[PDB]
């Protein structure tokens, strides 16, 4: 809406570089572009042309052809979200562990905005795989795409984004009660949390798995999992395995799912 613009000042690129790039930091490069098709696609194109995208951050004020999982899309209006992609070198890590990189990303996004919201802890957390949920609404979406030897990690976070402009099941920090959210503070806090989680993933830190289970909204609840190909499986989510796959209890039978859309059954 018109009035939400006034709550959307531009991102300060120079300020973000001062905080996030330098000694003690793993980020090598940060850029803020006014508009692009997809930040994921852009970093994928860089890697495809020989660039070392490891530790490289790309942020866009607006995204016109955003990507979702399973060939879906991601909607956004200008300066209403934090829209970024980072590059991570993953070739030194066993392929079976790559699934945890996505979960670690959602963990970092959650921790960056969790204190800002005034919602009971039982309805704020991660829906498997890495959907950031708050009061039943989707606060953020994460997308991981492979470009050897890199994985491009994409984060779309609704800051002042109006649900009516993107999705009925969507929510934002503004719609959660946060009056005047500062994208500069949040982006800085996000990328520092993200740096920590990536390092934890790369070193197989068990603290990573323990922190996910403590924030999981899926584990313990009855769910319907929409599998790739259009098949549905109803059961109770019990745990995450060593590959970041969801373990389902289906009438005593264990079903491990590597990919799919989870619906918490109310
Ligand atoms: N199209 N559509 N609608 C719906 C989509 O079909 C659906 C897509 O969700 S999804 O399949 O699980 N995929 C994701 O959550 C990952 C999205 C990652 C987006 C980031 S943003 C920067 C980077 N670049 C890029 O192209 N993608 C990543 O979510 C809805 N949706 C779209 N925009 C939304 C939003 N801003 N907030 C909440 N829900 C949204």
């Amino acid at each position: 809406v018109t009035d939400r613009d006034r709550l959307r000042p531009p991102l300060d690129e120079r300020s973000l570089r001062d905080q996030l790039i330098g000694a003690g930091s793993g980020w090598r490069q940060l850029d803020v572009v006014a508009q692009t098709g997809s930040t994921n696609a852009d970093l994928l194109a860089r890697a495809a042309s020989g660039a070392d995208i490891d530790g490289v951050v790309l942020i866009a004020e607006h995204q016109t052809a955003g990507r979702g999982r399973h060939g879906r899309g991601w909607a956004a209006t200008a300066r209403a979200q934090i829209i970024l992609s980072v590059g991570v070198r993953v070739v030194d890590v066993p392929v079976q562990a790559w699934g945890w990189l996505s979960l670690a990303a959602g963990l970092a996004v959650l921790d960056s905005v969790a204190p800002l919201i005034a919602v009971p802890p039982a309805e704020t957390g991660l829906k498997w795989p890495n959907d950031v949920l708050a009061r039943g609404g989707k606060l953020a979406g994460i997308l991981a795409e492979v470009a050897q030897p890199f994985v491009v990690l994409g984060v779309g976070l609704n800051v002042t984004q109006a649900p009516e402009e993107v999705d009925p099941d969507a929510t934002s920090l503004l719609d959660l009660g946060v009056a005047a959210p500062d994208r500069n503070r949040i982006a800085s806090r996000l990328l520092r949390e993200l740096e920590a989680r990536i390092i934890q993933w790369r070193n197989a830190n068990p603290q990573l798995a323990a922190d996910y289970r403590a924030r999981s909204l899926t584990i313990g609840s009855r769910v319907r999992v929409e599998l790739p190909g259009g098949q549905d499986v109803v059961g109770i989510a019990r745990d995450i395995d060593d590959q970041g796959r969801l373990c389902l209890d289906v009438g005593g039978r264990t079903v491990v799912v590597s990919a799919g859309d989870v619906v918490h059954l109310r």
